[PDB]
């Protein structure tokens, strides 16, 4: 009847992000962090009523939310403008204004570790007197007394679990993202929790089941993360449950049912399992989305997840049995449904050394298809592109782009060994996996030559710059979103507590000088001749602004076609809607103007 | 445990407004207009799910919302930055971007009147060819055809109801706010719906129950508005149902139960009644709030309202039967409950001629009380101050102010005769009502001399200016929010279609020269010695910018303490949160600094 034009990119601009949530011990309140009003703030629902209200006002990113078990307060962590100098604040149980609780100087960090079961004692890590390795302290909220509990040594040390009786403590000590050693502290004495800490492995997600037992996730002597157990009395490590070709990334003790909920990564999706300890039996549950951001188990055995799909934005869901899910939030893409968006095809190709590489290909719909492709290397590097909603992707797909995102070596979800391959090799193997995937796109016919764009953020921004420098001929245009450009400057500018990890992840500036030169994008500045858009957040602590200033500066001396957008109030990401939309709008205009006119004149 | 500071002012800044709403015919969608994300936009709930999602993006005020009966579209009307040039847009059933439907030049107005029961034909009013009186047209959505239906004559005329068979039409013609004459057009002939249209009276809210029958509210030969019926065949007018000391202001036909829902005004609250036509019986319903803003009756008989109370913000409720209400939305004040806010005491005093004047007194809480009082003349003037939420009041009360809001002569809610007393008397009767209220405050002890601020908006702002001009000694400082300052400029600057009403409401600038001067604030410019803040929206069509510009320009010539805030992107109100907050912040800081220093030195 009325002729409504088809959807435009502006419809994809009004979707918000939910980063995080928590559920009160009695399940009467669920609080979540979302930029529903244009900036990050905590919102609440009085379950079962799902109409949300503002729970606290702050307009900052939030790193954790914790209910008092006796409902006298809510704790949350907030930084400044993407600072990542998170500190700990308290909020009245009914909401209100955050109140400084465990805070200090603007450059200090205060991370929440554990809350005592009586709600009196907060365990946390701080960088204050120990920037490199962090100290572990306790604040007693009744008396105000604050104690040193553990002094970090050797590498970055955090407190990851505490026994009901507050006599036993599990620490995790990170030497790399793939080498994380667990130890228990009991007397003055300490104990490894795997059989051999000299073996490269991760221990994650420890939980006390007794004052004398922990279970946790580890890939000790395996290519996948499995469920292990450690007995503090006998000091016995045991392998309990493993999944063929899947890594456990989440362990949740359902105490009253003596059961675990376990999330695994199987490539580009997450799977949920229930494990009944007593009957040693495993139920395969069903998730309503493909990618889980967070999960919580209430005392009653109810299950709460935060997750998303390719075609479904961040939403929170509730289940009793882990099989039928009530969707609680209703975060949608304006006027559309999953059918209106594109699911990616999972696809694979063979790389230079015979290694099979899995990738996500999002084909533009014929009706929208503009003939161009965006090659998107994900950020990390020890991360992944997965069936996870980014309004960014579907926005570009709406404008008609095909998108290709390969999980180059270094990506997670393909076992421990695959993930280690980017270590000490940021610019050889992964780059060649990308070139190989580009060649595959041409062979496939889903990309035409001279119609390939290149877009990437963070590590992907570095890869965008690196591919630009050394393989310019492939690309029509490049977008670099906070990409490190020089490895010597970058490894010196990361936060101190990342420094001990950087020797194993990246390398050493003096010992590995030659590799560092060869993998730094600024070394190939002369080869960066295609039009380029650079985007950076001034407050970024991971990839500091200087990495984007220097590369833009060096290009501008050579009179190059470079655009540069700085967002004064953001860090490693865009928590404010205004800024997010500004970035989308600019990337779209940039890519549009660098398509070829290809104007056809017909018989008229 | 944790020492939380007491509620601050900034907690009243995060509350949003809901101005208007509609429910689909099948009750499976409810759409409403709100500035929950900082600007006005349509949000929606898939009932019984109440988690809302964005339905249309526009960032503009919305004057109506209308579902298609066959669920192929939603109509809505938007202006530009508080222009009040509303025009008609269509939105897909699922939501999306509004599409120009019945629109034109930026200065033109297109007001929706009626949609045909098949969803084919849209009746509307436009200023285009008849700015003073308006014309009524019809648009066929299947064909694109647009016919002229009626030409406004004599005074400003709208189509208020259309029969099921589209052969009879009720028009309303307004000569004053208290004088609105109804007539019916069938064939080419027209009849009065009241016996004598020479009697000053109002007819309102007509509804066709048959193609031969209408009911409506009117106050013909009465001091209150009552339910009335007019039979189109026999041309019989009947007085059907009246409520002692209450005026009907809304009339809703529940067709399947042959029943009426009627809302009355009884001073400072609204009351809901059900009237069963078959049995001539009245059932008194209960409301979950004191002031109703809008009401729809679904075909199933279910009841939907939007409203508020002194301590409960705008919210939407639903009922099977008008007794037990389900609150659908959760618009709250951040971290607070009703009990944390102040209910006004209902008070009354005798005025200069013995007339009784009702008033709302908000007493500051002992623990907050700063000892000052704010005197607030409401806007309109043929409006009222009522037990209605304004985040503004509770914000000032929290900071420690007592607030007094009298319903001076001209106010609604105390019968037709009372409402007319402001007509041709803006600056005398009501001015003296205010003075008597101020004298009563002093005598009651609830306000001290030298501790009285004055704050008003619209007609309230005119009154603020006048009270300042002729009576400055009563006041520490004054806030004028978009108030007319000079009656000569004002009456010439109002919108074209408001002009016909203006001779009866205000008067004639030649015939009434003397009174216009006596009642213009700007003739008492010399008496405005107290410090004053002035607030104006640039796009305001009711009280144009020039009314505030000129009074500020004149006070500045005499070196007076005047502050002026213009909001470039607002009209006669603050639809955008950023502006509303700037206004509150500035008012609070203005009133603080013009309190007396009151420093107390202690023995320490």
């Amino acid at each position: 009847m009325i002729n409504f034009p088809k959807p435009t990119v502006e419809q994809f601009f009004r979707t918000y992000t939910i980063t995080n949530f928590a559920v009160s011990s009695d399940e009467k309140r669920l609080v979540f962090n979302a930029n529903l009003n244009g900036k990050m703030n905590l919102w609440a629902m009085d379950l079962p009523d799902t109409y949300p209200y503002l729970f606290a006002h702050r307009d900052e990113s939030c790193n954790f939310i914790k209910f008092d078990p006796e409902n006298r307060y809510v704790l949350a962590g907030f930084d400044k403008d993407g600072d990542e100098n998170y500190q700990i604040y308290a909020i009245p149980n009914e909401g209100g204004l955050p109140h400084p609780l465990i805070t200090g100087d603007a450059s200090e960090k205060y991370y929440f570790s554990h809350l005592s079961a009586d709600g009196k004692c907060v365990y946390y890590e701080t960088s204050k007197e120990n920037p490199s390795f962090l100290n572990t302290r306790i604040r007693n909220l009744e008396t105000g007394e604050d104690r040193l509990l553990n002094v970090g040594e050797v590498s970055t040390t955090e407190l990851a679990a505490v026994s009901e009786n507050e006599e036993s403590f599990v620490y995790l000590r990170a030497f790399a993202n793939t080498y994380i050693v667990g130890f228990v502290k009991m007397g003055e004495e300490t104990f490894n929790i795997t059989p051999d800490p000299e073996k490269v492995h991760v221990a994650m997600e420890p939980v006390f089941t007794d004052n004398e037992t922990i279970y946790f996730a580890t890939d000790y002597d395996s290519d996948e993360m499995y469920l292990a157990k450690f007995d503090l009395t006998s000091k016995e490590f045991s392998k309990v449950l493993a999944f063929d070709g899947e890594s456990i990334q989440s362990v949740k003790w359902d105490k009253d049912n003596k059961a675990f909920y376990l999330i695994t990564v199987k490539g580009v999706t997450d799977i949920l399992y229930r494990y009944d300890v007593a009957t040693d039996k495993v139920e395969e549950c069903s998730l309503p989305v493909d990618i889980i951001e967070q999960i919580q188990v209430a005392k009653s055995g109810n299950l709460y997840i935060l997750g998303r799909s390719a075609t479904v934005p961040h939403n929170v869901y509730q289940s009793s049995n882990g099989v039928e899910w009530k969707q609680l939030t209703n975060n949608r893409v304006l006027g559309l449904s999953p059918e209106d968006m594109v699911e990616p095809d999972i696809v694979s190709y063979t790389s230079f050394d015979g290694m099979e590489i899995e990738a996500l290909l999002f084909k533009a719909k014929p009706e929208n298809d503009n003939g161009y492709t965006i090659f998107w290397p994900h950020g990390g590097p020890q991360s992944a592109e997965r069936k996870m909603f980014r309004s960014m992707f579907q926005c570009f797909i709406n404008r008609g782009y095909t998108i290709f995102a390969p999980n180059f070596r270094g990506s997670t979800g393909y076992g421990s060994a695959f993930t280690k391959l980017v270590e000490l090799d940021w610019g050889e193997g992964p780059r060649l996996d990308c070139i190989a995937g580009i060649e595959w796109l041409f062979e496939s016919g889903f990309t035409d030559r001279n119609k390939l764009f290149l877009v990437g953020g963070s590590y992907g921004g570095y890869m965008a710059l690196l591919l630009h420098g050394r393989h310019s001929d492939y690309f029509r245009a490049v977008v670099d979103i906070f990409g490190p450009s020089d490895l010597f400057t970058f490894i010196n500018s990361v936060p101190p507590h990342w420094k001990p990890i950087m020797e194993r992840w990246l390398g050493d500036p003096e010992r590995d000088k030659e590799r560092f030169i060869k993998d730094s994008p600024v070394t190939y500045l002369d080869g960066m001749v295609k039009p380029m858009l650079v985007i950076q957040g001034a407050k970024d602590p991971r990839v500091v602004k200087e990495e984007s200033d220097q590369i833009v500066a060096k290009l501008k001396e050579k009179g190059r076609d470079v655009e540069y957008l700085v967002l004064e109030d953001e860090g490693h990401g865009f928590s404010k809607k205004e800024n997010e939309i500004k970035v989308y709008s600019l990337m779209l205009a940039f890519l549009e103007k660098h398509q070829a006119l290809e104007h056809h004149h017909h018989h008229h």
